[PDB]
């Protein structure tokens, strides 16, 4: 693609390829901010009745998707047109967004969603979905416009448009028992344990009510719905943070869960509950075209293997979209695609079983990444991730590469290669803890390159990151830091084509002191074919206040 080969498009607003009559915003890198947090940090502000902005359709669709920012607590609507002619409203709201916290508490992103004394609102986007009773062909102008009756004020960042099918009926009613206005997802899944005729149920389009975690035992279940534009399970709507979802005993291994959303009702994060799918220790199960919002997660693996996660959307979350922990292995990861997750979007974190191993994160994208990195691998021996496509950190790199245990039981990076093959990373990075005592200081944060290859307390070891573009990153592209006083000798740390274009700093940041106590880093890396393009500063900062740590210029680095 990079990333993700998703049927929708996604369009930003402010492209010079639109007309508007509305307010554009000068792009910054600002979380709280609505530039800041927009994609491609801006968006089109429309503020009067009749100020527009004109998409013009690339693909066909009769489906679309508006990422907007209106005022807290309220709902209403703007209108769309197409070719000039209204053809209906966007339901927009902010009940799942703005999310409050202190430029020194961003530990608490994603934990409060009141208002209050002293507190600043992030996280400022929400998402209106609508389908149109039309197929419009490749080159519509497809307008977003504030009429009469719609909110006083909008903040448009991007349209996807997407052509969507038909629905798709029970691919054999003798053989899925249909949910129904009068039979529920469980008594459906009863009847299909209790006959072995059956292969699972189909769940129509439709919304239906989820309101409690729906256990799939007895043998391997298929759950089948009408494409994720048709079924809708809904939580409670009128309730917050229920925990709700699938939960897959280890009976059920090998079920398929496929092709419907999951609408879920969290304002906020909670650690435990909020996972849409519950499996942990799961085996051979496979989630497919499944578009699930606002859960904490759709999934935390703990020593779950063999299992397929492909064609799924991962979008408005209080924290990881899908992180596979403590022995999972053997996963396919495939074909993803994140935006607004509240933590890491895509992670592998690897504790003792040994390592995480064996694992494909492949065609991913994750954009919008509300607190953490788009990509994260914490630890493990032999995990691949491949194609991906990462942008618009809020608070942290593109793609974390760290072995800091966190406290629990790991041995960091093991024998074979973690490969980073094939990424873009757009604007990544930002700032998160504190930087008292720093070198280097630009202000009260540590700040983050777009890739941080980060010596924690465990081994850091055998890490090949190649074919990557960092472009426009916050600070830098590449970031080498050792914990002190461990510092654990970085080995075969291998960097290969990769272009770092236009950092505001540096192309490459050895940190020599991130703050009070810390050191510089110990071991070191090669470089073939790295180019720095643009810095703000310089192409390389803190080589010679490194001298623990190698820079091995192989071939082709212009720096
Ligand atoms: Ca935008």
């Amino acid at each position: 693609g990079r990333g993700a080969n998703m049927p929708f498009t996604i369009m930003e607003a402010e492209s010079t390829s639109n007309a508007t009559n509305g307010t554009k915003l000068t792009p910054n890198f600002k979380p709280g901010d609505y530039a800041g947090e927009a994609s491609g940090r801006s968006s089109v502000y429309l503020d009067a009745t009749g100020e527009y902005v004109e998409f013009t359709l690339t693909s066909p669709a009769n489906a679309f998707v508006l990422r907007n920012a209106v005022a807290e607590n309220t709902t209403g609507t703007v209108s769309i047109y197409a070719d000039g002619v209204s053809k209906g409203k966007f339901n927009v709201s902010s009940k799942f967004s703005y999310l409050y916290a202190t430029p020194s508490t961003l530990g608490r992103l994603g934990y409060d969603n009141a208002p209050g004394a002293g507190l600043t609102a992030y996280w400022l986007y929400e998402d209106a979905q609508l389908m149109l009773d039309q197929v419009y062909p490749a080159g519509t102008k497809i307008k977003i416009q504030k009429d009469a009756g719609d909110v006083s004020w909008i903040y448009v960042d991007l349209l996807e448009t997407e052509n969507v099918a038909p629905p798709q009926a029970n691919p054999d009613p003798t053989k899925y028992v249909a949910v129904s206005a009068s039979k529920s997802i469980d008594q459906a899944l009863t009847e299909f344990r209790q006959d072995n005729t059956k292969k699972g149920i189909y769940i129509p389009a439709g919304e239906w009510t989820i309101n409690s975690k729906i256990f799939l035992y007895g043998r391997a279940t298929e759950i089948v719905g009408a494409g994720p534009w048709y079924t809708k399970l809904v939580a409670p709507q009128s309730q917050s943070n229920t925990d709700v979802g699938f939960n897959i005993s280890a009976a059920a291994n090998g079920s398929t869960i496929r092709d419907l959303s999951a609408w879920g009702n969290y304002i906020n994060r909670v650690d435990g509950p909020g996972k849409f799918i519950d499996g942990n220790g799961m085996q051979n199960v496979t989630v497919q075209n499944i578009w699930v919002e606002h859960f904490v997660c759709l999934y935390w693996g703990v020593n779950s293997s063999y299992n397929t996660f492909k064609n799924n959307r991962i979008k408005n979350t209080f924290a990881d979209g899908i992180n596979m922990t403590n022995g999972s292995s053997y996963n396919v990861i495939d074909n993803n695609y994140a935006r607004g997750t509240g933590d890491d979007s895509f992670a592998l974190f690897s504790a003792t079983g040994s390592y995480n191993v064996g694992n494909k994160y492949t065609n991913l994208t994750a954009t919008n990444v509300r607190r953490a990195a788009a990509f994260a691998v914490y630890g493990g021996s032999d995990n691949l991730f491949q194609n991906l496509y990462g942008a618009d950190t809020l608070t942290y790199p593109g793609i974390t590469i760290s072995s800091y245990s966190f406290g629990y039981n790991t041995l960091g990076f093991g024998d074979q290669d973690t490969v980073i093959d094939g990424a873009t990373l757009d604007r990544t990075g930002g700032d998160f803890w504190t930087s008292v005592g720093a070198d280097d200081k630009i202000n009260e944060y540590q700040n983050f390159g777009a890739i941080w290859i980060y010596g924690g307390d465990r081994a850091i070891k055998n890490i090949l990151i190649k074919n990557v573009d960092i472009n426009n990153p916050v600070y830098f592209g590449l970031m080498f830091q050792s914990m002190s006083p461990n510092n654990m000798v970085m080995q075969n740390i291998r960097v290969e084509n990769v272009n770092i274009n236009n950092p505001s700093r540096y192309g490459i940041k050895l940190v020599v002191r991130a703050e009070q106590g810390q050191g510089p880093a110990y071991g070191g890396a090669s470089f073939t074919n790295v180019k720095v393009n643009n810095p703000g500063i310089s192409a390389i900062y803190g080589e010679a206040q490194s001298p623990n740590f190698t820079v091995t210029r192989v071939s082709g680095n212009n720096w």
